[PDB]
């Protein structure tokens, strides 16, 4: 239902670099709208399904799970536009086509790209996509980097030590206290940040949506040897993403990184258990391993050591419960 | 819900609502007698800090009922506060449990936003199956308070939202059909945030549930009937709601106050606007009926009909408390 509010529509329609970004990416590729048959994925209110109208599309479906499918319709009469695009209420695994479309276009990114699992709809939709047929955004680029912050740490004790008194009106809460902690590193941190707390250069996992099917998305296995840039202690990694419509007559890319004005993106931040000295030239190394879960995210597993000291860490988070510390 | 709850940073949150946690110690513990070599059972106990209020005042016997996965860490502090001989955690809902005896007493923090969100004093008062003639609740009574209010930054805050749904070319897309429905939409959320008094243009009218009489199916359909004797002269915005609840124990009455000439609390005070503003005089009635009929999202369809009975100057509104605006 959350995306079936007109306030939640329009939260996403303002925003410019989003909403804009999409525009662009369509009109300055008119070449891949111009009389083609477009399939628009979780359309929403419809508007990437109008752009597409702009852009000269013969057709396009426009499928939407949620009530707003209702409201979309509305805009569509509304905007003489019944002739050129339909509106097919439910899911896009579930509905019918009346034929293959020469384009997906999508807005399926949550935070850290994979968050809320919309990717695997997007891919799915490839049932509909004529050989050749193109898919915007056509790629994804997941970035992390190792960064240093020992207050956002330090926090994490701040918040969990409520536990440990023992006198809490009357109440011993000490016993707690390790669960307390526990639950509270299990929280990816959505915010921003200062690009120079990166100790690091990021590595950079790229997912291909005219490649990937469904069930490349189930695990993602993100090897990293991060070649450190400062000496210091390493907190976590951070994670920013970008997406690529690579049409026919330009790319127009959807940044998200630390680098780009701020997003409702943001950018994620996971911390270690225990942080990491490095010098600048040691090499961090591990492993990042995306499991998909059964409440529309992720389990974010990562292993990381110092090669050159043997120092090691880890985390285990869910991307369900993030912290927005904005 | 049996997630959230299950968080133990939302259990730290309420923990840390002082004027919450030390009301309720002030009211179980200064109500002792209400408690000593008794029986007592705590609906949805969570960390079980209420549980161990009635343990301090001497209770025999305290049943701790919880259905989120917090039960497991409520018998970790039962244990570590080595109070295994007298607090019982029992995992699971209120409705389906066997408790092997009747209670002196239930205790409960089922309190949502306008008292009646989240619809926990349901599970409240089923627990009632439970109780001993003559044995108590705390809290005992439910006071919802209401009043109309005056804001015309509040009001047009929420038509500068609404608004953005009237435009006839937005990326080239005409939007407004959607008005109507966008209007209704952000009118339809309950503002929760508090207010200066001074706002207020009348006495607050007085709605007493008494939990001790109440049956669960009561609180499927509430109907409020209310008439202010206005105070000022304005523009009625919508009716400002809050709540007190009294621990009416054998020593003394309790009261824990959500009113907005209270310290603040995590209910704060919520706000219902009218779609339209009602102009009224002071010395005029302004009447009406909120009606709260329960919906399957573990809440309530508000209406509410004000009518300024000198004028018939009328207004609507149909508020989702499933859809709140948290403006603080
Ligand atoms: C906070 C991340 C963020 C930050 C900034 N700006 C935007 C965002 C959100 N980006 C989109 C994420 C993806 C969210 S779902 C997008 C749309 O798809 C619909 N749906 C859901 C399932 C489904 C299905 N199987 N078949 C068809 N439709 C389906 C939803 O009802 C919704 O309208
Ligand atoms: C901070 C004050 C505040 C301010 C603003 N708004 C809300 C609040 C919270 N006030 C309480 C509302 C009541 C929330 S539920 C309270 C506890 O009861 C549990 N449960 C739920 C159903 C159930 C059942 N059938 N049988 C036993 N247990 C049950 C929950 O798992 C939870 O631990």
């Amino acid at each position: 239902q959350f995306y079936g509010y007109l306030s939640q529509q329009q939260n996403m329609m303002q925003d410019y670099v989003r909403t804009g970004t999409y525009q662009r990416a369509i009109l300055q590729n008119h070449t891949d709208f111009k009389d083609k048959i477009v399939l628009d994925v979780g359309c929403g209110s419809g508007i990437l399904s109008f752009f597409a109208a702009q852009a000269g599309a013969r057709k396009i479906y426009a499928v939407e799970a949620s009530t707003m499918a209702q409201h979309a319709e509305v805009l569509v009469k509304s905007n003489n536009l019944t002739d050129r695009i339909v509106v097919i209420p439910g899911k896009v695994e579930e509905v019918s086509l009346p034929e293959q479309v020469d384009i997906i276009i999508s807005e399926p990114m949550g935070y850290m790209l994979f968050n809320e699992r919309m990717l695997e709809s997007y891919l799915h939709a490839k049932k509909y996509l004529k050989p050749s047929g193109n898919m915007f955004p056509t790629i994804g680029d997941v970035h992390l980097a190792p960064f240093t912050d020992e207050q956002l740490y330090m926090e994490q004790f701040t918040k969990a030590n409520f536990w440990y008194q023992p006198s809490f009106h009357g109440v011993d809460l000490s016993a707690l206290r390790g669960a307390a902690v526990d639950e509270y590193f299990r929280q990816p941190v959505v915010d921003t940040f200062d690009i120079r707390i990166l100790m690091a250069k990021s590595v950079k996992y790229t997912v291909n949506f005219l490649e990937a099917k469904e069930g490349d998305l189930h695990r993602i296995e993100i090897p990293f040897k991060f070649h450190m840039l400062h000496s210091g202690l390493v907190h976590g990694l951070a994670f920013w993403f970008d997406v690529a419509f690579i049409g026919s007559i330009m790319t127009v890319w959807l940044s998200t990184a630390p680098t780009e004005p701020l997003t409702h993106w943001y950018q994620v931040r996971c911390l270690f258990q225990s942080p990491l000295f490095a010098k600048a030239g040691d090499t961090l190394s591990g492993t990042c391993l995306l499991i998909a879960n059964k409440r529309q995210s992720y389990d974010i597993s990562i292993v990381a050591q110092v090669d050159q000291t043997g120092s090691k860490s880890s985390n285990l988070l869910d991307l369900k419960n993030p912290f927005f510390r904005y």
